[PDB]
């Protein structure tokens, strides 16, 4: 499933990333854009043999399972596959812990290039929230 801007502002919200550990609700939309252009189904192969899943590309060497992996630390005790559900729970629940780990949202490469210091409300402009 492919979200639409307002669609996915919408879940974010009701999933409670609106100001999560100081981030506004547009830093998240920003972010799932750029990292998988909203995208649940999304999946990337790494250099190191990891892979990135779903809508917030998590990363199978430290967040979730995928059992093939080396170095695997499962920080969000989650299979990697429960990422590309069409239900965003699974990303958010294990996306509250990564950007709690101590260095925000700059976890998200794509949010860190092309969303930090931007305009991220014009995300959410337009949207009934």
């Amino acid at each position: 499933k492919v979200f639409g801007r307002c669609e996915l502002a919408a879940a974010m919200k009701r999933h409670g990333l609106d100001n999560y550990r100081g981030y506004s609700l547009g830093n998240w939309v920003c972010a799932a854009k750029f990292e998988s252009n909203f995208n649940t189904q999304a999946t990337n192969r790494n250099t190191d043999g990891s892979t990135d899943y779903g809508i917030l590309q998590i990363n199978s060497r430290w967040w979730c399972n995928d059992g093939r992996t080396p170095g695997s630390r499962n920080l969000c005790n989650i299979p990697c596959s429960a990422l590309l559900s069409s239900d965003i729970t699974a990303s958010v629940n294990c996306a509250k812990k990564i950007v709690s780990d101590g260095n925000g949202m700059n976890a998200w490469v794509a949010w860190r290039n092309r969303c930090k210091g931007t305009d991220v409300q014009a995300w959410i402009r337009g949207c009934r929230l």
